[PDB]
Order: C-alpha cells, then structure tokens, then sequence
C-alpha cells in the first residue's frame, strides 16, 4: 500500500536530509559561517541520499498531492533526471575527499556541487 | 535551525523510505507476495537509511511536537539507541548476501532482520 501521503513524505524527507547535511557547507562556502568539522562526513551522508533519492521518485508516485515535481520528470526526460542524481552522488563524493584536502580546496568543491541542486530545481521543480 | 515540522519530515521520511524497501521483502517471507526480484537491491537500500538514520534523532529534536520517540532515545539510553541503527545496517547488509543466495537463505535473514525494527520499536517507540 502506502498512502500518497506517507510517499511524498518518503520524497520530501530524504530532500530535508539533504538539506540538512548540505547547509553547514554552503554556508562555509559562502562566508556565512565557520567550517564545520565533520564536513567530510556530511558530504559522504550527502552521496548515500543521492543513491537513494530515485526511490522517492519510482513508479505510481507521478502526480501526489501536493507533489512539487514537472511530469517531464516520470516521462520525457526521465533519463536526464536520473543523470542529476548520480552526477550528486560523484560531487558529494569529490567533496568528502576536498573537505579531508583542508577548507580551501572544500570550498571549491561546494561550488561545484551546489549547481547540481539548482540544475535539477531550474528544470524540474514546480516551485 | 531548521522549522521542527522539517525535522520531523525528515525523520520519518527516512522510516517511510525504510519501511517501502523491506515490505515486499517480509511479505516473500510471511508467504503473503511473491519473492522480489530485487531484493538485493532493496536490502542495501535498507542499510544505507540505517547508516543515515541517526540523523533524525540529532540533538536539538529532543521534542519535536508531533515526535513518537521516548525521551530515553536522545539522553539515558542514547547508546543503545544508536546500537540499534548498527546492528539493523549489518542485518540489512547480510540480508543483502541472503538474497542473492536464494529463497530460503533470505526467508531466514528477514526474520533476523525483522527482529531489529520489533526491538527498536518495543524500547523507545510511543504507541
Ligand atoms: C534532481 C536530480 C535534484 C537534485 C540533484 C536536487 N534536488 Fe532538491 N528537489 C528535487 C525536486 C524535483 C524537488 C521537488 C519534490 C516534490 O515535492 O515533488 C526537490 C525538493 C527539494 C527540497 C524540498 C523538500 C520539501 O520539504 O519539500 C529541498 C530542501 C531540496 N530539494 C534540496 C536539495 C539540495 C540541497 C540539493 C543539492 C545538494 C538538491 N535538492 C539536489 C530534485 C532535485
Ligand atoms: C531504532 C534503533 C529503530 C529501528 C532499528 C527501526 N525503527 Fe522504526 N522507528 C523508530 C522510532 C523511534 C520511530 C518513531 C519516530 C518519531 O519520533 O516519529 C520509528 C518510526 C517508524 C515508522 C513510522 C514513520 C512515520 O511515518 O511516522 C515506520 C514505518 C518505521 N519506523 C519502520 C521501521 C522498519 C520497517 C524498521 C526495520 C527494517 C525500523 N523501523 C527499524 C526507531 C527504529
């Protein structure tokens, strides 16, 4: 079974675990706060969520109420969506190996990461 | 930071991605659904939330509203809290290898498996 519900849950609860490792290095990256000392980890937990994310995506869940996500994402453009949540997986990646390198070399990783999220939000993100 | 309704998705998005890949799994083993044919892929699923679960319970959602987690969980039996989310990652890794060798091998690992959520649950789980 699994109510609509409890699915857009499973969506939105691994994107808020994203979230919550990712900010403390965009922050870092972006001046706005110190370097958080367990970076490395927060990247590696960032590319597990990426491995995972497509089932928040999987068959049936094509239109939940409430769902926030373009149907090119289910269709048309199923393999381009697919492609953005590997291409987190190798920048999160990238970036545990540069946050262990020191916070210089973190910092020029983060900006490579963070244009994965906006990428995949510009093309298929209603809001 | 972060809303507590946020951290509360969060939390339970992860036990809602958890509970959509070991279904189809307890249900081969109950008798009730045909065996998956990824069930391999499913179990390592499992293990990967296992290894980010702990971040749903970080300090500072102690008491979220809307939280089904005994205060035990985040201070008295902390430990063993987390112990439970290691021995459900390494069940859910051997039931990995149990899949790929077959029905019977992986009716038997689920019931251990199974064992983890039961334990967990009884102990630090509001009804
Ligand atoms: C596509 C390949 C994505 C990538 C890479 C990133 N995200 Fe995204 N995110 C995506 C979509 C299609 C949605 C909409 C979901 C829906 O509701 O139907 C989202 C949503 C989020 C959210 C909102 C969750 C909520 O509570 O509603 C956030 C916080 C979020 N995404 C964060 C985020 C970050 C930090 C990423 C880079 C590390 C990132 N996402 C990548 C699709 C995609
Ligand atoms: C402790 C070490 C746990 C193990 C191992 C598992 N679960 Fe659990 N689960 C745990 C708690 C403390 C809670 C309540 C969280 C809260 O504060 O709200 C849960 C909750 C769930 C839920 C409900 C999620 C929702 O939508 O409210 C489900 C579906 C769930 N847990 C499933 C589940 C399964 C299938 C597990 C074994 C594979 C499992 N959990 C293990 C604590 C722990």
């Amino acid at each position: 079974q699994s109510k609509p519900e409890d699915l857009l849950k499973l969506r939105q609860g691994l994107m808020q675990t994203l979230k919550s490792q990712w900010v403390p290095i965009a922050g870092f990256a972006a001046g706005k706060a110190d370097l958080p000392a367990d970076a490395a980890q927060r990247a590696e937990n960032m590319a597990m969520v990426a491995k995972l994310a497509p089932i928040g995506w999987a068959k049936g869940t094509e239109a939940l109420p409430n769902g926030e996500t373009k149907p090119e994402a289910f269709g048309s453009k199923s393999a381009e969506f697919l492609e953005g949540w590997k291409a987190l997986a190798t920048e999160s990646t990238k970036l545990a190996a540069a946050a262990k390198a020191g916070p210089d070399a973190l910092k020029a990783q983060a900006a490579a990461t963070g244009k994965v999220c906006k990428a995949c939000h510009e093309e298929f993100k209603q809001d």
